[PDB]
């Protein structure tokens, strides 16, 4: 937490155009919040000068988390399926004896679920024997059945509209030995405590460095109410789906585009049943299993899904990894302003960096910190690395003289044959002064 | 509108390096400028000492709009129609007379707008059938004639580049009893009024809470200068045209797709000509009858369209319906300043929320507020829901004493089962403290 | 570089809970730094009072750009290549003798690399003649060998992630004769100079009014380590690709897409061969040859591609053509401050703005503009038009007294008729009052 400024205001209060308003001093001060910040780190003293223990104010910030406003659209099943059976005479208006597995669902008779006859032997869909001419003669003329069935599971498909960013900001206030809390988002943005001595007011926020992911044109898939838990859940693009249930080889085909195909004996087996659910979740499976980032599932790139409060099953939000500086305005009815910062000094245990592929990985790079000192203070951590890999943004983070924390970064090489680089980690207190750099071998395979 | 800071500052002007430099001390002010500000709502009255009137400033600001820059790609038909001709002898080279509807276009001759011959009988593109040989040995041999035409409609693909956020600021002077205007805008973000006394520079915009669409890999398709106005308008994915009209089934057909086509006789009817505008237009009008919001088209989901000042037919814009914190920055050329606030009080009318479909649908909380009190003074409101409704952000606005106003909310609940919730609604004044209070009962279908 | 406020403020640094701290009495500053600040326009210095030089400040900001994160997909080649071989008998298990320039790889026995073979004569894949009966009783029965090749150029397939914007502060601060340089970025946002009397801190930036791409569901294509360099270089949607190489007419087919065919016999020449990287690149120099802006291409529709420091082979990133005010925050150990900004006349030399294509093209309008007076000076450039045209974005640069600068804008008019506009150029210098107008001839081709 930092005070961008402190300045006294004379504040006049207007009820009436005929008569008289009424006047009052203040002292308004503008804050850049970041997210993670506690109020054991720093705190707002002020004086009050009348015409008997000062008031602290302590600011608390939670992480950041993008929240997408999702809109039904309709059911998708995982795995449609067509079944071929190899049996003599067929007909589609025909019984479960000469048909088996196919058959058709009376929920009263639907015309499109009967299934479609084909000739036998090869070149053919399903590649059969139509036998002798004497078996011919007396069972009938040889025929394969194919039909198309949707067993297993099923899918929710919704349209990510708008992106929207939540998160809380509390406001601790100390009038005597009594404490009074202040809780402040994009909800709730305006509030006053204690006879209007405290104003709390929500401006906005201070551009980050990073962007937040929009998802426009995408579908999110949800499991019906193996794999993970977020790793079923899958991002697709909404050229991909047949909402409509008329065209083939896309998400979420129909009887009608199965029955209605072009040259339905000639082309081949499971035509007009590409490109489903279980592929996309076959690629991702392969792609993890060479230990690499998955394309359509939701874990493994996003961090903290579905962790937002006042959550649901139809519900979608990633955390926000980028710290960023929320501008609050605190007015106070005092006279002045003491700003009481904690400074405790901290040094770089061990870095562990991984040793990964030359482009189709990138480096991880965990460095644990210890609070050496006696109070809890604010920290900063540059991690500057060769003319290879590309610039890693500076991280803001409060740790408590008793505790530890694991802080990591995403190293992105520039180069596609194996070299070794170095990286110099330095760290930062609440003085911007280093208190601790440390070294590690760093090297990637071709 | 909040002040963020008042600063006295000795501003030096230097024209030579040689040269001496003149000073001035001047009183430099941060200001937050939300979007819907008018001036009746709060003065800033500077106070000048020399060595009769007070200068008295009011800023306005106006409602913003996402203006996208169009860059024009090609023209495309709403319907593209297949036409079939039962006849008898049949030749791409052939007369009105024995093609009938079909024909071909002499604008001089085209080699692709011919008709194709398909033979006669079932299992063919068209259904028909081929006589008797009797017939056949005079008239000739049954054939029937397809053709590719393009009637009715026709409309512009342009293709989304940068989006341009727009708006006005109103800086009004009154040195005494003389008004001076001054707008500031992206356009025009610096300005100076009154013999250097008055500085205004607008340096940039505070942090949303709420994204504003990109519109990146889509098209913007606009009929050639039923349904409504902007109903026709549609946004539709890049990878659905086909701009160079080789490829079947995709917006914006050629006859050369079509003629060049894999077994034209054996492929049903309508082939080539599918996923086509009025499928699109359809889908929509079919998701309005059900009362849900359009996939495609512009009006339903989309506030305030192609509203911005100097507006055209190939222009394209719409309503940023989130008030945003503009960050102006006034200097002036005075000792000290007063800020004078309105403060009225108000009630809540009435809040009226119709009953909505568990997830197909989305809530619309209309509140009707009155401003109780003498003076225009500002509002706030906040809209608080039950754990399954997510959070909604609070709504900022002026109200004049002898007006209402009617905001609403867009309300999304997490649950799938029809569940009864209870909503609070606080109104807020220029003070932050609540005013009135509201609830209202709340229920969904199954 | 403008001083959004000038603010007094006691610092007290706390190191034990038990113990007492000790305080100093600093000078807050809020300052919002624009892209393309030098320091040689304005500088900040400090005046401070012992209980013998002042210390002067010099802000100077780089431009910006917008860095990718890539990940890497798979190779893809430029053009796949069918071969047609007119022989007489045909086998896939054949010699060159038979196959000619078909035949297989053997880098050991591959299955799919084999061709196949179709009938003679017309109404098939490729046009042939089967000859005369006594010419097949001896040569054998005549057939046609397809083959799929991939000769040519290949290219990287990366999948665009997240967006990070870089730039670089410089902070130059004058103790006596003796400099002191300070770099602030993204990556290092925070730091202290001259035994803890500067104190330099990255809050954020200021929301800007033009838009950023994101290239969400995107992948860039990059040729393996004709046309120019980054023309080459492609943004094309993921649809478009087919990773696993199963489905046809998609960037990046295999030969088992290949093989297994719908009707291959049948079926037209060049089949799954359709929608390849030679198409997309095609498609660009035909709008190229017809003077208008790429739609794959990045050369031509972005501003400084890979000009970014620690810049690499498979690295992307575009310059950040809009000019963004970045918040910094100066903590000096001083009594108070003084603002010396520099103030030099400057007139408009010349507009020279050619005539373009009602939709298809838009307008640049280069206005170059010289510093008249002695010193280096800030300067401001308002391009007002007709109504017809869209606003255009305030322009902020720095000019030396001896040199030039060419401004250019993007017009674009929202008529389809050909017809003729004005336009307004204003130059403003540090001080917002107009120094320089003019007035250009402005007119479309229909
Ligand atoms: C902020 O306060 C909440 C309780 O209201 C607490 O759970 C949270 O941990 C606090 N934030 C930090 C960073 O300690
Ligand atoms: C703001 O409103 C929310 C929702 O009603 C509530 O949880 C929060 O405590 C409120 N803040 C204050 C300061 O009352
Ligand atoms: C701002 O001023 C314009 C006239 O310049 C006026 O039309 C507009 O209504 C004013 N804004 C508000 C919110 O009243
Ligand atoms: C800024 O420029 C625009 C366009 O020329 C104009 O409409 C506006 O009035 C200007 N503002 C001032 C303060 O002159
Ligand atoms: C900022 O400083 C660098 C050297 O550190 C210099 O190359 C650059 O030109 C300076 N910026 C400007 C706008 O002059
Ligand atoms: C910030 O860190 C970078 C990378 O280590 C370095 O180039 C730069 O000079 C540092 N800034 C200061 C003020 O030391
Ligand atoms: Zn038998
Ligand atoms: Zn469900
Ligand atoms: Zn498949
Ligand atoms: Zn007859
Ligand atoms: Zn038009
Ligand atoms: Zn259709
Ligand atoms: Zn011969
Ligand atoms: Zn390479
Ligand atoms: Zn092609």
């Amino acid at each position: 937490i930092q005070i961008l400024s402190k300045s006294k205001l004379e504040k006049c209060e207007k009820t009436s155009d005929s008569g008289n308003l009424n006047c009052s001093t203040k002292i308004v001060l503008n804050l850049a919040v970041p997210s993670g910040s506690s109020g054991g780190e720093a705190s707002i003293v002020a004086e009050i000068v009348e015409v008997r223990i000062p008031p602290v104010i302590t600011v608390n910030k939670s992480a950041a988390y993008a929240l997408y406003d999702l809109t039904y659209i309709r059911d998708v099943p995982y795995k449609p399926q067509e079944y071929h059976v190899t049996t003599r005479k067929c007909e589609p208006d025909a019984g479960p004896d000469i048909v088996q597995i196919c058959e058709r669902l009376r929920d009263n008779v639907l015309e499109q679920t009967q299934p479609i006859c084909c000739p036998c032997g090869p070149q053919r869909r399903m590649p059969s024997s139509c036998g002798d001419i004497f078996d011919k003669m007396i069972k009938g003329k040889a025929n394969t059945a194919h039909c198309l069935r949707f067993p297993g599971d099923w899918f929710h498909v919704f349209g990510i509209g708008q992106r929207s960013l939540g998160f809380s900001v509390r406001v601790e206030l100390k009038t005597g030995t009594r404490v009074s809390e202040v809780i402040i988002g994009p909800e709730n943005r305006t509030a006053t405590a204690n006879d209007n001595f405290l104003k709390v007011n929500l401006i906005g926020d201070f551009g980050g460095y990073t962007s937040i992911p929009s998802f426009e044109d995408f579908y999110l898939v949800i499991p019906r109410e193996l794999g993970a838990n977020y790793s079923m859940w899958m991002l697709l693009e909404r050229v991909r789906f047949t909402l409509d249930g008329l065209e083939c080889n896309k998400i979420g085909v129909g009887y009608e585009a199965f029955n209605t195909q072009p040259n339905f004996c000639s082309s081949p087996y499971w035509s007009c049943l590409h490109n489903q659910l279980w592929n996309f979740r076959e690629s991702d499976i392969n792609r993890i299993d060479r230990h690499q980032l998955p394309l359509y599932g939701l874990e493994g790139r996003f961090e903290r899904i579905n962790q937002h409060p006042n959550a649901g099953p139809h519900s979608f939000s990633i955390g926000v990894t980028e710290t960023l500086n929320t501008n609050l305005m605190i007015e106070l009815r005092a006279d002045d302003i003491e700003y009481v910062f904690q400074r405790s000094p901290g040094k770089i245990i061990n870095i562990a960096i991984p040793t990964f592929e030359a482009l189709t990985q990138f480096g991880v790079a965990a460095v644990i910190i210890k609070n050496t000192g006696e109070v809890e203070a604010s920290y900063s951590l540059t991690f500057d690395c060769s003319k290879g890999v590309a610039f890693v943004e500076e991280q803001f983070f409060i740790i408590k003289p008793k505790a530890v924390t694991t802080r990591s970064f995403k190293l992105y090489p520039t180069k596609d044959q194996a070299a070794k680089y170095i990286c110099t980690a330095i760290l930062k207190d609440s003085q911007f002064s280093e208190v601790d750099r440390a070294e590690c071998q760093f090297s990637t395979t071709a």
